[PDB]
DNA sequence: ATTAGTT
DNA sequence: TAACTAAT
DNA sequence: ATTAGTT
DNA sequence: TAACTAAT
């Protein structure tokens, strides 16, 4: 299937990603700005072990290291009843430079959609924050302190990659994402490509130009190191759910 | 003084007030109005007994009168530790025939005061809206419940006479006084009157012309039927406190 | 005694 | 979304 | 755990 | 003038 010829390109069987022609991003902060340090907040053994997982998984994928920054937010436990990690940023948010919004809304992206194009295929990205990386001077911005009890281990991690919870890293992918493709937009002019962050819609008027469109797109993101969910792909239909948008035809 | 010259002017000295050049007035109502019969409120002895003296003042003065309404608004009592009557006629205040607001704003009136009239006289009516009669048609409107326990006195009254808490009776009189002193303002055409409903102030250039003209005042609101306090009178005067504003020379 | 109107 | 101030 | 924001 | 909902 599409699964078969593109290994590289979806996340269930392409490895973690990491999009190696962009250079780690460099976080400019106001001109007045300081380093915050919030001490942790003291965390139950349960949240302490629903997250443990999740941390241990970071740190061997490089995605997560050891660091001594003297920035610093705290942890948080959100929980269905598995507990995921929730980094609070926004005393990071307040000190880090605006940028303009340069993502559309939804709405207006898909004015830009014209009718001859009735054959759909939509990609979600898998992780796509985590594969931008992050310039080393920029990384201890992002620090918080991880404790063990039960084990020995307290000290500070902080990110490699771009983080959640950061107020710019939509914006920040969607601009690297549009400079990775800005090459596969001009190899198919008579496609059309729609990206919202880590949402993507192709457009052709055949299920053929479609279906060359979809190998062309997928083997340039795994190229690019992107990955997609299969798990969630629709591939060369006539009708899909986008942006909480059904596109059925030309409605909507 | 000017209280020996001018007998009739004066409350303290000429009784009673009553426009005599006035016709009884008629109070139109809306075009879907209907009457409205609210009972009587429980009223305790204290208040009956503060409140008694001044009905039975006003049953002997005419100005109150035993009458049967399918109108009917609630008395009450309101304290000083004297009770005064306080009808609330609000409903009745609803279903009255709206009248354009004649009466200016005391800011305004006071602007037509050129600075060459720098002596005041100021005078304000007393009992002002009970001079002016209600035609009979119109008085069983104003229908409040008497009833006097401790005597056997049950039944309602009305008013002859302008009452208090109806919305219009401040409009209705200054346009009443405003055709009484028409001619006044025409045989004395130096002399500056302003009218705020029962708030009087007449201006003029020297002593003198004021005196000849609180004299001509004096003498033409005893003979129209008016009574002026002279306690609270304020004589040619250089500086005087009217509608809150006090007027030296012609600041303010 | 009711009620229009207000952070 | 919690009670007053004044008005008649 | 905090906090921006809401009749 | 009384507590929430979601957000990180």
């Amino acid at each position: 299937t599409w699964l078969s010829d593109f290994p590289q390109a979806w996340a269930e069987t392409g490895g973690m990603g990491l999009a190696v022609r962009q250079a780690p991003l460099i976080i400019p902060l106001k001109a007045t700005s300081t380093p915050v340090s919030i001490k942790q907040y003291p965390m139950s053994q349960e949240a302490r072990l629903g997250i443990k997982p999740h941390i241990q998984r970071l740190l061997d994928q490089g995605i997560l290291v050891p660091c001594q920054s003297p920035w610093n937010t705290p942890l948080l436990p959100v929980k269905t009843n598995d507990y995921r990690p929730v980094q609070d940023l926004r005393e990071v948010n307040k000190r880090v430079e605006d940028i303009h919004p340069t993502v559309p809304n939804p709405y207006n992206l898909l004015s830009g959609l014209p009718p001859s194009h009735q054959w759909y295929t939509v990609l979600d990205l898998k992780d796509a924050f985590f594969c931008l990386r992050l310039h080393p001077t920029s990384q201890p911005l992002f620090a918080f302190e991880w404790r063990d009890p039960e084990m020995g281990i307290s000290g500070q991690l902080t990110w490699t990659r771009l983080p959640q919870g950061f107020k710019n890293s939509p914006t920040l992918f969607d601009e690297a994402l549009h400079r990775d493709l800005a090459d596969f937009r001009i190899q198919h002019p008579d496609l059309i490509l729609l990206q919202y962050v880590d949402d993507l819609l192709l457009a052709a008027t055949s299920e053929l130009d479609c279906q060359q469109g979809t190998r062309a797109l997928l083997q340039t993101l795994g190229n690019l190191g992107y990955r997609a969910s299969a798990k969630k792909a629709q591939i060369c239909q006539k009708q899909v759910k986008y942006l909480g948008y059904l596109l059925k035809e030309g409605q909507r």
